[PDB]
């Protein structure tokens, strides 16, 4: 009803083709995070719903829903108000097996429910009680209206409302300025002009299958495997001096090492990889502490000539990164149409937090578990930390765990000869 709405504006280009997507892939688990999180301690469910409400009220997102049927062109709704509740599960007179049963079963219908974006709250939780001071609280949301980065700042405001409401003492949480502000500035924005940035920028691409010589092909679907490594923290503190010497990032400086590593395999000094970008425009003001959708996969095309140094190529990324960011928002689906390659990349590279991780909230996260489904069937995630933490995420139906031990053993390797020498060509390395 007109007098509960807040608000109506269009969606971003990316929430459009998730909005289309998971509307046509019903049951599918797109867009999907599913978190796991077991819990030891006095968790106060009640105060956490109470909790979550101050965030449902203090992001615009929380409360909207999506309306595709019967308009020219899809809108997202702002709701004036609504409640959320936590589905509370009593488990304490299942043995422990039939609980771990029971909410395998949760987290299965979960997935497969999803959202409906036309009327729910696009985020969800049920917290399981196993014991006294023991429970399990999985939390699902969808990505049409969170990324990573905006779910950290999520969590942040959740356990400081909860521990306020726990230490019974005032607090405040500084102003943020609303999602329809990202909204409005597309609107400024040129989009044939994006398109024409990356259609110049993919220019003459040539197809690239990466590891093609690697890649089995015998059984049907993703086998979801993982292999988990640690840079030491010797190598983790001069690779952060190296990319800060350089006026760039690790993320960047990651990417590199990772440009050398696939230009030998695919015996090729033009080369593609997806990589996650910010897309927070520096021009809106406040952006930085913004909850929405924000970030984007979008290809990172590297150019290895004779002689490139990893500095050089630090500093090709780099300049690269800045020219790419007013373009951002443009989805890959379109990106990859500009070069007439529905398949230009096929892994993906991302460098990122997580918010949640296995005192202050008086009980522990002993376990994190995250779901989200996959894309690629490689995935390089690194994660920041006095040891730079490293997952290669695959396909075992298509990558053998030998060849990803073998990809560690080479990513240790380059990491060490190129903080040692950045400044001689990268065709010197040996892996």
């Amino acid at each position: 009803m007109a007098d509960q709405v807040q608000d109506m504006y269009y969606l971003s280009p990316m929430q459009e083709g998730m909005l289309f997507h998971a509307i046509l892939n019903p049951g599918q688990s797109f867009y999907l995070e599913q978190i796991t999180m077991k819990v030891k301690g006095s968790l106060n469910i009640k105060c956490l719903e109470e909790s979550m409400n101050v965030i449902m009220d203090r992001y615009d997102v929380f409360r909207t829903v999506f309306i595709h049927e019967k308009v020219k062109r899809p809108v997202q709704v702002v709701l004036k108000k609504r409640q959320f509740q936590i589905e509370e599960i009593d488990l304490t007179h299942l043995t422990g097996s039939e609980q771990t049963a029971k909410i395998n079963e949760y987290k299965e219908q979960d997935k497969i429910r999803g959202f409906d974006l036309t009327r729910d709250i696009p985020m969800r939780a049920a917290i399981f009680k196993k014991a006294e001071e023991s429970f399990e609280w999985v939390w699902s949301y969808h990505h049409i209206i969170l990324d990573g980065w905006c779910f950290g700042i999520v969590v942040q405001d959740l356990f400081k409302v909860y521990n306020a409401l726990r230490e019974q003492k005032p607090y405040s949480l500084p102003p943020v300025k609303p999602y329809k502000d990202y909204i409005k500035w597309l609107e400024k924005q040129d989009k044939q002009a994006s398109l024409r940035y990356w259609r110049e920028y993919l220019e003459d691409f040539e197809g690239q299958t990466t590891f093609a010589e690697q890649r089995k092909k015998q059984k049907d679907g993703y086998e979801p495997k993982e292999l988990l490594f640690s840079l030491p923290e010797a190598e983790t503190k001069a690779f952060t001096e190296l990319a800060k010497s350089q006026h760039t990032t690790l993320s960047t400086a990651l990417q590199a090492v990772w440009s050398v590593l696939i230009s030998r395999y695919q015996q090729s000094g033009d080369l593609a990889f997806g990589t996650v970008v910010s897309g927070r425009p520096a021009e809106i003001k406040g952006v930085e502490h913004m909850v929405g959708l924000f970030i984007n996969v979008v290809p990172r095309r590297v150019k290895l000539s004779e002689g490139i140094t990893f500095n050089d190529l630090l500093k090709q990324l780099q300049e690269q990164s800045l020219q790419s960011e007013p373009h951002q928002y443009v989805p890959l689906y379109d990106i990859q149409s500009q070069a007439d390659q529905p398949k230009l990349i096929d892994h993906i590279i991302v460098f990122e937090n997580y918010p949640l991780q296995d005192s202050e909230n008086g009980f522990d996260m002993v376990d994190v578990h995250v779901f989200e489904k996959s894309n690629y069937d490689l995935n390089l995630m690194a994660s920041p930390g006095d040891e730079m933490l490293i997952k290669l995420a695959y396909n075992e139906n298509v990558f053998d765990e030998a060849f990803i031990l073998r990809l560690k053993s080479q990513l240790l390797t380059a990491i060490q000869q190129l903080i040692q020498n950045p400044d001689q060509p990268v065709s010197t390395i040996n892996i």
